[PDB]
């Protein structure tokens, strides 16, 4: 029944209505966030049978997250409000472009995900299993969870799509590669941004040799992206649009690709689709508000 | 020379613009809170020389706490940004009155507060040293600070004011009673709200027997308040207005009482002043936004 | 198994942010309404298994109706988007109380509702079938549906609940009385608001004689309400709060009564529950935004 | 033919969206005010043919005054934009009720108003000529206009209505009393608010003796109002609603009284009408935003 | 006295504050719309004596429309609130550019306009008579109205300016041309957009031969426009500006041209002016909010 | 202790939330303004010991200004609320770019600054003394103040940095040069915009010969700027950013330069820094909201 299964800790996003330092702000918008959540919702809007695995707290915010996933029609068979608090963060985008994020996630009910965080018979028949580097950077349990996950998916013959999503706050470049070197063996698909490649490896190049998965997609910001399949290297043109809030764009990019593959799409149409979802998210507010719905696809370049 | 010195954990309050369940709110108002901070501003606006002692993380909200403090005129000699984050809390006020609160302050830069947090010589010549039962509830480190704090003011001939401000989310009634029995000997003035007394000492009367400090004041909500000084029991009438946002209405109360005290007025005037301040805030949004200014008093009533 | 099944025309409500004449309003708040939809959500939030049967056009607002329904947990097995548009209505609440309403629903996708709209077997084992006098007023097609609907639930041993909810803009008192005399035999529980009774049956007492259904409840605004069960007449005290937006306060009422019923409680508790729900909504904006959740009840009062 | 002609200084009012000290407000609501303008709109909305005589600078706000006037239907035959600026004023309404006002109108284009400001023949056949004690307080130039104005209406058999509307910021009680003793002989109807009477004539009763005009009405706030016509003293009950923004509640009052008068109704109806208008505005924001329309009356009450 | 006379059904516009699907919105801005209304108001702001012919409903929205036309100083001698409802629509502009509109106009009081919808002696002396394709697409009566109109105008020697404004929702391409083929004989001036030309004819070219009026202006989006007079073909440069809401731009374009002609302007200055008004409307929110006022003209390129 | 000392009259700014004529607006944002204030705050955010000299009124707005200067940590040793009103102005930015400002400053408490407006021993040790052409254009006293100021600064060996900031409303081009010709002798640094140079002199060229100060900086809008030191002429590249509200940009530019010099920066790094602060202010709302803080500098090109 289910084609994709993404997992990790969801978050509630607090953002200023316009650029400027957070200190001068007095009104914050609230959105639902979380790399996997963003992926889970983007896939669902596309008409893809997706399911999300994770925990929120027994508070008002966890209830917000659940309604978003539920209204979006994402499988929550293994998602539920567990005792504890729902993590949140505050963002701030400066006039010229400098941006910083403040987390209030340490200890959340969502950062508990330990191995066996669900029934492996869930993954049966499933095409993909998308996870993001943020999760394992959350808790020893989380790190344990990641690995276990893909293993149990591959065991079911389910392809493992992963997105680096390196976050400086959550851990150092070392521990990052350490994780990578370890989990790369089962990763059928790896999503990576250019900055990340040069921040954890120095030069995109070395990054690309160490991290060799069957299929690898490099998000190059507005310069589109590069998909690596069959030694052959494809390039994708980015959709030119005014970048409202670049947050969530990468996940939409990843979500767009996965829908491409799931629908058995040629590496080009999978890239075109990815850049499209990423331009929508970038062109809007919130973490995944701009995710398109299938019925919108046809009319988009 | 400073007349009052307040100290505790600064906080940032998030508030829906109107009643309802937080889960449905899309916007949040940002306010500078903290029990002792509220007391400190109030006094600052009243012309009383007040100093606040505390720590905000080295982030944007901490800067916002710092900028509000400076804006008011609260001496920050011993207040400063230190590594870590500034704690924040959300607030829900339901259609039928009763609402809930959610903290994001555990492990914050402010809940560090331990003994020798500031140079005691600070308290020299200071009329009062204000604390709140919230402070010692934040951590053993802070619990000790509280004790050291008043022992150091007592040693300086400074009056020690304490407001139970008991918060169940923080510690149990027992954990609270315990701190009270040990603190009380150092307390000259005690503020209490009927609820807290009944929720901690069965019935108001009992609480009063146990906490027999030189001067004790009982906030009875809009139903007035009794001041117990020298075997005498003055009862003070409450001001009438519609309960907007009552959060911190007690801190406004305490500050007005203290100001009158510091101003050497009768018990009947401290209670009026204290009642006026409290109502003005409860009629206002935020945590101490409605606190009146010196100029205003002369006419109000 | 479903305990309640509601059905009628979903609606989108537009509301000025505060009182005044609509002609001067520059902004409108968007809410999900519909009498039976309001009842359905309320129950959904209370833990009662409820199903809504209806149609929204194949447009953006219809999707919004659908997404709210899903968010709450209302079974849409027999609810779905069908060609046409979703009806909407504006709302004016004047400075001195009395306000006016304006519909844009004639010819909508929802006002189609005709016999055999859903598969009757749906009602199997269902405690109640809720309808509203609004439904049969929308069209001969819908008027028949109503009749067929309850005849099909009656045939299934399902209790048939009906709320007059008479709207003059829709049909005349006569056109309404007529539908009532013919419907009534199939009705087990009847909800009525003094006004509607006097505006349709001269005086409350008369209306009561004519509409003598097994169980009848009279909403007397904030002045309480009488429940007429088994020759007995229980009178239930109303909750006190300030009339924010009373629209749909009756649907909240009906839903709380039904829940208590479905929960097998005394008449005295159904009226309390019913009164609590109603007040919570009237104290809130939108159509059922203030409806309380299971968790909340345990403490409210 | 015009039934009423009003005249004075138009104004733009700036208002915080809710109570509190202006110093902290970051947004201001923009409204079209002016005592005589308020009276003029009210009448315009009531179906009474009214003309306003005044000047707005040749700027954007003046255009806004002009556009509101036109929108309502107030004859601007003798109203027009002239070099200079349009005056504006801010408004502060504190948590505990009492608030303050701040003018920015000195030297404005409207405070020019001098004798022969308009062609007197205008007043021909006009039931009333309305003025306000605000006008002559603006400048010797305007003070004279006032006098000339009513002497010219009296000369035309037009009734001269005057509303003390005393503003301390403008002139002293003396400077005001003085204008009153000299104006009064030309006044047929006088509106006064208890406060102004006590703040200018010690006690209400005294003021009444001094200002013995043919018809005199005493606005006693929400506590009603007495109408003194032909040795008789009719007392009119006030409408009940919560004091939103009371600014200009008196102008709404005066306009409703005048309308009833112009409509040849009993004193008991003018007071009801006058009380209704006033309450509707006080229940609304702005200066005359809540003023009801003809259509509305028929039902209100 | 009157130079131009435009006619058709006015509408109230409901629009999101930012891009994104209407389903995720919760606040809508309200503006007055209607191709002719937009034209009528734009002309008036330019200092052109214009008059609007049409009907709104006896509701709050029709009252909004009238105040806009009245405040803007547009002749309403033959415009009035007739019994019934005022039409409205909802718009939605997507992140990348895809847009869709939802109508709630079928049956409005404004869609009744049948022949003799006013006194032909109105058109005497009038230079132009602007109508738009939307009107005849409204009701058989409307279609009858259009034709009759121009006829009665030409009969008075008044030039007939028309703007295609093809709308897919309101009717098919066939019926569109059918109308065109019929009414073209009296159309002295035709306004057409490039998309329209290729959607009702296929290629701009054929469109331009079939539809041959004395003077024809082709709106080519941002690529400016082409005016066809005397076999000679002129081209106009579009004003480069960020396109806020492209709705209403075409009417402003048409309005700008007409003011050019009315003022006896060279085909170039008539085009320059048209592109200017169209850039203003495009550069702002609402349907015609951005229409400039004459006093602004000089300072604009 | 103090490095820079700027002086002049502060103002409160009222601005529309989006472009469009002020007449159509209904909500205004409030910000603190004043060329020197903007300079004073920008310097302080940079970590420069600055002090502001000037007067505000004894009203709510003067209290707003003081909190901004105080929170920003600007020396107010010689700044204080003197009896009287605080000046304000209204701005309005049109769709295409045309902008106009409306002043309500004539007579403000801040426009009194006469010679000896502070204790000259204030300037001791001070590096700079920045003033702006607006001040002397305010009141004869103000003009007297300007001159006296620099004199007393030079007397202390403090460099005199001045910014033309010609304002058409406040005075004519003649009186402007008249002032310039007079005060240029003590001006060590002159800031001038290109338009100003061609509006008071005709051609930038002549402007540059008459006005020859040791160091002169020409703000050329987005084309960066030109710094003239040692006969040598340097050029600065402007930061490309979308211009939100260009108001305050010049002062930020001036503030950025001064921080450059104060920090002993090479004419290039002083220009780079200036263009940076000017791009921030231009890229944000308000008069100086976008001023960066030192900790932000490193990460900015
Ligand atoms: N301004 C933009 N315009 C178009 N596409 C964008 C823009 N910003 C991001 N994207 C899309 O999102 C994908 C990722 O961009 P990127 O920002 O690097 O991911 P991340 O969320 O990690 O920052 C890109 O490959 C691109 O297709
Ligand atoms: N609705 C109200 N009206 C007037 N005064 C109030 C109101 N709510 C609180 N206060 C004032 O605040 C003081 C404390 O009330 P209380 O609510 O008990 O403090 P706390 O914030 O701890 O709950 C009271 O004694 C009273 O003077
Ligand atoms: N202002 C109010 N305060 C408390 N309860 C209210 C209020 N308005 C409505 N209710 C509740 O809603 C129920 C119905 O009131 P009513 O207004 O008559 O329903 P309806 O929405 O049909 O008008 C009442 O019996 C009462 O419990
Ligand atoms: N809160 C209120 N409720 C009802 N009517 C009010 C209220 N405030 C003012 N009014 C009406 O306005 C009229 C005048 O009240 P008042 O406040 O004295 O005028 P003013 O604007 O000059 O102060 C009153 O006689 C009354 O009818
Ligand atoms: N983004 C834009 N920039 C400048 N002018 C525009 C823009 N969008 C529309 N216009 C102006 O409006 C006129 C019509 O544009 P168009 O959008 O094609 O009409 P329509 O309202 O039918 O869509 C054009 O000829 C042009 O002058
Ligand atoms: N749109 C913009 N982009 C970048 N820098 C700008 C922009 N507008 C202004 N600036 C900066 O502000 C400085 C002054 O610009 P300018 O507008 O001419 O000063 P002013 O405030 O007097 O108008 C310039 O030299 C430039 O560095
Ligand atoms: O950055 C994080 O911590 C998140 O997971 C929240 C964001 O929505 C996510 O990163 C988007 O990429
Ligand atoms: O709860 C706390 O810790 C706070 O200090 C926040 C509020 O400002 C406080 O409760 C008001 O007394
Ligand atoms: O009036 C209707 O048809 C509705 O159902 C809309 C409201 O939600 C309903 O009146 C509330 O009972
Ligand atoms: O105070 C004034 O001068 C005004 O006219 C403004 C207000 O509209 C007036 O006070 C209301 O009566
Ligand atoms: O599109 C319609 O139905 C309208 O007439 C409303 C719009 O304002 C008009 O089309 C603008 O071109
Ligand atoms: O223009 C004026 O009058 C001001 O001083 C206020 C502005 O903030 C200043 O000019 C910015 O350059």
């Amino acid at each position: 029944m289910l084609e994709v299964v993404t997992a990790g800790e969801p978050l509630v996003a607090l953002v200023p209505q316009e650029p400027g330092h957070l200190r001068g702000k007095r009104l914050l918008e609230v959105y639902v966030g979380g790399a996997e959540v963003n992926v889970a919702v983007a896939l669902a809007r596309l008409g893809v049978k997706v399911g999300f695995v994770g925990r929120v707290g027994e508070d008002e915010l966890g209830a917000m997250v659940e309604e978003r996933l539920r209204a979006e029609g994402v499988d929550l068979t293994h998602f539920r409000r567990a005792p504890g608090f729902t993590g949140l963060y505050l963002r701030e985008y400066l006039p010229l472009g400098q941006g910083r994020v403040f987390y209030y996630r340490k200890g959340s009910a969502g950062s508990a995900l330990a191995p066996g965080a669900f029934d492996p018979d869930y993954l049966e028949g499933v095409r993909f299993l998308h996870l993001s580097g943020i999760t394992p950077a959350l808790s020893p349990e989380a790190r344990a969870f990641s690995l276990w996950a893909m293993e149990e998916a591959k065991r079911r013959g389910v392809r493992v799509s992963l997105d680096v999503n390196y976050r400086q706050t959550l851990w150092s470049p070392e521990e990052a590669r350490g994780f990578l070197e370890r989990a790369l063996p089962g990763v059928d698909l790896l999503f990576l941004s250019e900055e990340e490649a040069e921040l954890l490896f120095g030069r995109v190049e070395e990054a690309l040799r160490a991290l060799s998965a069957p299929e690898v997609v490099l998000k190059r910001g507005a310069k589109g992206a590069w998909a690596f399949v069959d030694g052959r290297r494809v390039e994708g043109s980015a959709f030119a649009v005014e970048a409202v809030d670049p947050v969530g764009a990468g996940d939409a990019f990843a979500a767009g690709y996965l829908a491409g593959a799931v629908w058995g799409l040629p590496v080009e149409e999978r890239l075109r689709l990815a850049n499209l979802l990423g331009a929508s998210v970038a062109a809007s507010r919130g973490d995944h508000e701009g995710a398109p719905y299938r019925e919108d696809l046809e009319v988009l370049l």
